[PDB]
């Protein structure tokens, strides 16, 4: 099977693993394109030479294709703009910002790019101005958050745009991606299932956070960001209705990387309800990709010959 | 086709006009039914004998079945209750609350009972006292929310769940439709795109504030959390909270779909609503819907074959 993604980016599946800040080191996303998806190396805040020694990590483990997430809020925004060029890189997603000042770099570097899109009017701009194609993220996802749900905004801008769309956001199965499928996108973007992936480098408190999770388990705090609720979200709301660094300093990295899943802010979307186990990388793509397509031709046989 | 829902309710097309308070009169119900949906009549805060006077508008327009809508903040709950049960209405839908003490009356009168669920706890619960179905609504819905959206609400409850599942929230096409029938859905209910229905007595001034919406001129008030269409009494009313209601909330939206005050009115209405663009029929809506659903699954399907 094909779709204008797998044909612009020569992948095997219609499947990102989403650029995450921390989670997506080069272990993780080599896993995903090893078997057949695109992983993506999440930029993050991190420095030049940390995710340097990601993309040579992950070259390291395949050949396949790759993507590097460029998140625009990073100190060192301009210095991973510089590498993801110096190193080679074929893909860029971007996220967490405008990114229409890098566009004419981006392409006349020969480099595929694919912004994050919260609206109607910044998917048709991201398309005047030559990207390849949009990520549509619903607010159900994990992490920093727009206002408009997966449904609502994958539709309106598959709609409103020729170039191809993406969804993100509420999918961990077969059944989710193939209902991404049908709001009129061409690929699935999925991140919150890959962190339990056993490639995945979050700590074990941060997996099993997730693991235990219910449907009503996460917040959104700082108004925004999307997380498991812990003593850290409670505290954030309380000096919230108070009146503040000092709990948002390093959070992520205090969960991610040495299990503080009490302080540390626990990013997860409100589809970690649904996951419950640790897989390989190869095991979630594969449920995703053939999950779809069964679900997909069983209701064709429901809805045979109508007309 | 066949779903369980259209093997319940005897009806021709698994779509129900979702119950709206002062929208979902009789001529909006009964044309729906009409077509060969499931039209209901919303009882919102009315009194007894203004519901009475819908349901006796609809019988004299279909034969059709039809269900009627009650919502729990209703003071007016109780008559509510008599109401369905003395005028021999088949189906109930409920919403805003928890129908549980009303549950083995309804069965003792042979009717059909359809809860909206905000979870899968309360999903769960409603199985467990004999629910028939339920009605899983996401927060991109019109009117009053909860927080999980459609995407992740109807996967986890379809799951939870042996009874069938209707899905809520976001859908206003066949595209929109067929996604909600991935999720695990075996109906869908649609609000926003009825009200613009050439049948529906919402005021001309309303149906031209649905109709000229962006996907981003909702927002959510008052958080009984409403989402509605930005305007003076969003903006009052945000502002009222923010430095801290009654004296504003009270009749809102009466005088949005009845007197057409769409500027100090409540006018509830979905993030779905920067898709609807034009009036049509009620049928020529359900039509829509359904066939534009069975083609975008046909279409989908020859693109999978083989995998
Ligand atoms: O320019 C404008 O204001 C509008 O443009 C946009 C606004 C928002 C977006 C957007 C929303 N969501 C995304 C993709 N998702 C995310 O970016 N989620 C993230 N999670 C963790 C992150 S790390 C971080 C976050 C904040 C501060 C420091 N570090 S980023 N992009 C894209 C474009
Ligand atoms: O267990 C509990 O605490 C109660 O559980 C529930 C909690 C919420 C819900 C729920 C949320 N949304 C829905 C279905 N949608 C709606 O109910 N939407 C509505 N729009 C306009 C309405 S009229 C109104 C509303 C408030 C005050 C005065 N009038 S109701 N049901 C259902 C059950
Ligand atoms: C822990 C975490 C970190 C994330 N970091 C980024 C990021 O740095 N840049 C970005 O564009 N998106 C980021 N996201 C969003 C993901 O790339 C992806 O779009 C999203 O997870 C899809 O929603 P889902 O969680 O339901 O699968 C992050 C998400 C999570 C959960
Ligand atoms: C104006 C308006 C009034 C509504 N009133 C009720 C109600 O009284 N009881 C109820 O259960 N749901 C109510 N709803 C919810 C709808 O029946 C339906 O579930 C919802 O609108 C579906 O989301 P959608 O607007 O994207 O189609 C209302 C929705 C709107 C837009
Ligand atoms: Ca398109
Ligand atoms: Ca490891
Ligand atoms: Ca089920
Ligand atoms: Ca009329």
């Amino acid at each position: 099977m094909k779709t204008r993604i797998t044909e612009l980016l020569k992948i095997d599946y219609p499947i990102f693993q989403g650029g995450m800040a921390w989670v997506a080191d080069g272990d993780l996303a080599g896993a995903v394109s090893k078997a057949g998806g695109l992983g993506i190396i999440g930029g993050g805040n991190a420095p030049k030479e940390v995710v340097k020694a990601n993309i040579d990590k992950i070259k390291s483990l395949t050949d396949k294709p790759f993507g590097v997430n460029i998140m625009l809020l990073s100190p060192f925004v301009e210095d991973i703009v510089d590498l993801v060029i110096e190193e080679g890189v074929k893909v860029v997603t971007t996220g967490a910002g405008n990114p229409s000042k890098y566009m004419e770099r981006f392409h006349e570097a020969g480099i595929i790019v694919i912004p994050v899109v919260p609206s109607v009017a910044l998917a048709k701009r991201m398309e005047k101005i030559g990207a390849d194609a949009v990520i549509a993220e619903g607010m159900e996802a994990g992490g920093h958050i727009g206002k408009l749900t997966t449904m609502t905004l994958v539709r309106q801008v598959a709609t409103a745009i020729s170039i191809p769309v993406i969804a993100a956001g509420g999918i961990a199965d077969g059944e989710g991606a193939a209902a991404g499928f049908m709001l009129g996108a061409e690929a699935v973007q999925v991140g919150t299932r890959f962190v339990v992936a056993k490639e995945s480098n979050a700590h074990p408190n941060y997996k099993e956070k997730i693991l235990k999770a219910r449907d009503i388990d996460t917040t959104i705090s700082a108004q925004a960001v999307r997380a498991i609720k812990n003593q850290l979200t409670r505290d954030f709301e309380l000096a919230e209705k108070d009146a503040f660094e000092q709990m948002g300093a390093g959070a992520l990295a205090k969960a991610v990387v040495h299990g503080d899943v009490d302080g540390g802010s626990v990013m997860a979307g409100q589809i970690a309800g649904l996951v419950s186990k640790e897989e390989t990388a190869e095991e979630i793509l594969k449920d995703l990709y053939y999950g779809a397509a069964k679900k997909i031709q069983e209701e064709a046989s429901r809805w045979t010959g109508v007309v």
